[PDB]
């Protein structure tokens, strides 16, 4: 559960490379999630009509969304676990407005790791992927606890 500082530094070193082009990494991650787990795309009323990866790549609104998502996760990871304030509104919206089960949070965690593994082998070898997995597990564990407080079974 609690990450060491060395683990957080591996997380934030690969995140630094994401931040060279957040919009590009958000397209790759959302696309990989929708292609790997098509049922997740059904949660997005604004995007669920998109039929192909081409359409998804060409969607200016999907790209803006990817930037929103990754910048919110970035701000969470930069808290190195002290993320209670940031998780409150995110848990509430994803529980009550969007109804995102923890299993779908696991799917997007898998999509993040796939994309960083593909793009960043210089900063995402086994130890670094292990540290990112632990950070994402922590995030899901803390969101699951907030979901239960908010009444949503997740
Ligand atoms: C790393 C995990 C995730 C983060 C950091 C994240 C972040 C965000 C943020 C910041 C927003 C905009 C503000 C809000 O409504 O809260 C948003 C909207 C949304 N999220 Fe997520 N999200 C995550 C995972 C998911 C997953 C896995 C799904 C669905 C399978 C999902 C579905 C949505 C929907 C449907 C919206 C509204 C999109 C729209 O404006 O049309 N989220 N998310
Ligand atoms: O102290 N590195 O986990
Ligand atoms: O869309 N900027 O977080
Ligand atoms: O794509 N997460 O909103
Ligand atoms: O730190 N949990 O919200
Ligand atoms: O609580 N956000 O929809
Ligand atoms: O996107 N999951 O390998
Ligand atoms: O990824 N080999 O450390």
């Amino acid at each position: 559960m609690v990450l060491s500082e060395g683990e957080w530094q591996l997380v934030l070193h690969v995140w630094a490379k994401v931040e060279a082009d957040v919009a590009g990494h958000g397209q790759d991650i959302l696309i990989r999630l929708f292609k790997s787990h098509p049922e997740t795309l059904e949660k997005f009323d604004r995007f669920k009509h998109l039929k192909t990866e081409a359409e998804m790549k060409a969607s200016e609104d999907l790209k803006k969304h990817g930037v929103t998502v990754l910048t919110a996760l970035g701000a969470i990871l930069k808290k190195k676990g002290h993320h209670e304030a940031e998780l409150k509104p995110l848990a509430q919206s994803h529980a009550t407005k969007h109804k995102i089960p923890i299993k779908y949070l696991e799917f997007i965690s898998e999509a993040i790791i796939h994309v960083l593994h593909s793009r960043h082998p210089g900063n995402f070898g086994a130890d670094a992927q292990g540290a990112m997995n632990k950070a994402l597990e922590l995030f899901r564990k803390d969101i699951a606890a907030k979901y239960k407080e908010l009444g949503y079974q997740g």
